[PDB]
């Protein structure tokens, strides 16, 4: 439920979201099982490029 950016990303889409490397984006939705997908940064909704992130959570 808990993922953090291995690299930096902006949105290709108008559906999409952003984030930074370093930093922790809340999963809720990955979509269909695909390479886009979905979480909240600031209180915001959109998806992100699976590629550009790793499934986090806890050690």
């Amino acid at each position: 439920m808990e993922a953090i950016a291995k690299h930096d990303f902006s949105a290709t889409a108008d559906d999409e979201l952003s984030f930074r490397k370093g930093q922790i984006l809340k999963i809720l939705n990955m979509e269909d099982d695909s390479n886009w997908y979905r979480a909240e940064l600031d209180g915001k909704e959109g998806l992100i490029p699976s590629n550009y992130i790793e499934m986090k959570n806890h050690d």
